């Protein structure tokens, strides 16, 4: 259903014929970036950029992808006391959509997101609030296409090891349950998303071809891995075994596996913080990816970061043009 | 007269008629845009907006306004230390004149905007001092017309009630006098604006058909309110009878009362801060407006917020092209 | 020879002929700007400015000078943990490349200009770190050529008086082994620019035409000076005695001397900071420039802002377009 002037909230809001939509509009954008003959669709548009919480890479790639479209950014960031502590996010929404003509919201709950939605009357797009995280997803999925041309999302596997209880394992449900991905939630029982959400995307996932797999075995739930996916840790203890190393990439049995990582990554045994964890907790040549891998061949990690624009271009388009 | 290059620190530095013309334009602009063909007179200026103490708002009105006519914004946030730190007013100024081609200065006393002002060689918009609120009261007099098409300003009667010694006070005085306002302001004297602004304000008032009053009784003041203003008041003890509250706009005796606030406003016992004051010094319903008045078929709150953009767009076009 | 797609990280890696295509680019494109018909060769182009550390000037003149060429610019200024803490220099260089046309940077080390020049694909600009400023001299030596039209840089002579171990000692050093300036550094031995680079640069600036003095004579430093220029001191002890003050002036025996200075400058007994120091230390009449130098017909420290901003467009323009 149209998807002008609605908002991009969580993945599950849209069907998947919806989703496939978006992920070959930013696919045309893209192309058409790079051949030099982009239609700047929004030359017009003001939007409006909150960011409670920082985030280097959600402001760039929504910075850009206005910009060659055409609209102006007014970038917000956590600087001002945040929405709800002296306004009401009934108020600040209010006035918000008097001037903009879109606004990102980057933060805090859910029920932040969905309420500056509600009152707002422009598009509200979730930059990641603690329970999802949909625009990655879409460079993800588009990541993924790119990598696999022509094998449909149904005959992909993809394994997402490590802490999946939070808003990239809410995401990773969300995505296969309107994909059809088998997808591999492999990681300590701890750290697995809740029972009814799984509940639900599994269902969904199934009758669209995929299933959610369940596992804290790492050869058997990579068995067959297409992509293998990751994200920090920090914890080192039950997530250690987890790391994504060249050992994790051979038990794919498949010398076409491909990494993805949403960045920030800490793999190298260098970057102030990193190489303190590499020192105390021994994780040398890397925590969650081993550098080995993530300098792989098989990392499209980079592409998975300029994807990040082409989608959030895309979700811009789509809700904000005709 | 002709407002190019002309800044913009107060009201009274213009005449009613030139305040006439900044309204009318601003509302051919707000027209303009809403009907899709806004002329963008502003298309190569580049504008810095200096704001020493933060504003949401007033940056939302000036970046939404500057783009949609053409120009480029730089904003430029408390962070450095603020000018007169570390480099003169004299140098900040005349090193920013060479740059852009308008300066919005937000900050501290008058005596900045009026030094930044003199050695800038670019106009300077006064976004508020502890003297004056200029732009303000611009979509306020904006939104007067709006709400009551064909009555001058001679015939409305304005309610300004809560704290007055300060530079809403002050400014509604400046509004006052070139506008020729019944205004009211119906604080408790330890909070009257400085005597001398008021006589001079009060001369002009009535040579202008309104006249100045100054009260402490809410019944004699509000007696036939047009419009009923407030703002935050912290102080709640000697203020506290000054909230307004659908009492307030009863004792106008006219059923057509319309309310206005500069936002913020403390009118929730949700507002993790204000409903400290709500439990801490009782003030339920809200502080100094009620929110069954806020959210009242009578508040003009959100028109009047928009506003703010189309009357700072209409002090740049009048100063910046012809 | 040309400096398309290249990076711009200190003045010796340009050829005098490089530099004086540089600036003869500036040159045009102030002159264009002045006269109403510049021709905007950035028009498509997105530009990130990382500031790790602040500068309200070089942000201004990169975000006036890309805007004008029709560029838009992303400003990333200190508040996320700074690169190489959470990230690697290796891993943010190559994400922004995937985005962006052209990053700028102001920082640290040259170690980290010189590591995102070499992951990021497409050109750095240095924007100062701890060891250069090249950018700075860009506006200085057109500054330089304005102020002597016709005389060639190699029959100049220009003194630095003052600290100079530090990045714009350094930069003095690369612009006379670029020039030929007859270069005389003014400073304290304790404030002597290292000496390899001044063996080098030396070298350099006598081929050229000119040579490199490091006296702490101000009387047989300053001789027969052009311009003199001089920088903030904090110290005040070894540093004292070399004030530009009107005295400094005369004893170049040159009625035509004039007076530069990177800003911003401790000349008033106004500013705060100014002020401590004034009384503290007894400098009354301004700490490194006195007020009546700062003030002169010899300063030419308001068009050596101004020009800031011509050669940063310079250096974009000449490494983003053809």
């Amino acid at each position: 259903s149209g998807f002008y002037h609605k908002h991009f909230l969580k993945l599950l809001d849209f069907t998947p014929a919806e989703l496939n939509s978006l992920l070959q509009l930013a696919a045309k954008l893209k192309a058409d970036k790079k051949s030099g003959k982009e239609e700047a669709k929004l030359t017009g548009k003001n939007i409006a950029l909150i960011f409670e919480k920082d985030s280097t890479r959600t402001r760039c790639s929504f910075e850009v992808a206005a910009y060659d479209q055409g609209a102006r950014v007014t970038y917000l960031g956590p600087s001002g006391s945040q929405i709800g502590h002296k306004e009401s996010i009934k108020d600040t929404a209010r006035v918000l959509g008097r001037m903009y003509d879109g606004i990102q919201y980057r933060g805090y709950g859910q029920e932040i997101v969905e309420t500056l939605a509600e009152y707002a009357s422009v598009p509200v797009w979730n930059g990641l609030t603690n329970e999802f995280h949909p625009t990655q997803l879409l460079a993800d999925l588009l990541t993924m296409q790119e990598h696999l041309p022509g094998k449909a999302f149904n005959e992909m596997t993809l394994v997402y090891a490590g802490d999946a209880r939070n808003n990239m394992g809410n995401s990773m449900l969300e995505a296969a349950a309107l994909t059809g991905l088998d997808l591999r939630l492999v990681a300590p029982q701890a750290c697995w998303p809740e029972a009814a959400l799984v509940t639900e995307c599994r269902a969904l996932a199934q009758q669209n071809g995929g299933n959610i797999t369940l596992t804290e075995d790492v050869a058997k739930g990579v068995e067959g891995a297409d992509f293998i996916y990751t994200d920090v840790w920090v914890r080192i203890a039950l997530l250690r075994e987890y790391q994504v190393n060249s050992k994790m990439m051979q038990l794919t049995g498949n010398p076409e596996v491909k990494f993805l990582h949403c960045l920030p990554a800490f793999h190298d045994d260098q970057t102030t913080l990193g190489k303190k964890m590499a020192e105390e907790f021994g994780l040398h040549g890397g925590m969650e990816v081993t550098d080995e891998v993530f300098e792989s061949a098989a990392s499209i990690v980079f592409d998975q970061a300029e994807n990040r624009m082409h989608t959030i271009k895309a979700v811009m388009v789509a809700t904000l043009s005709k």
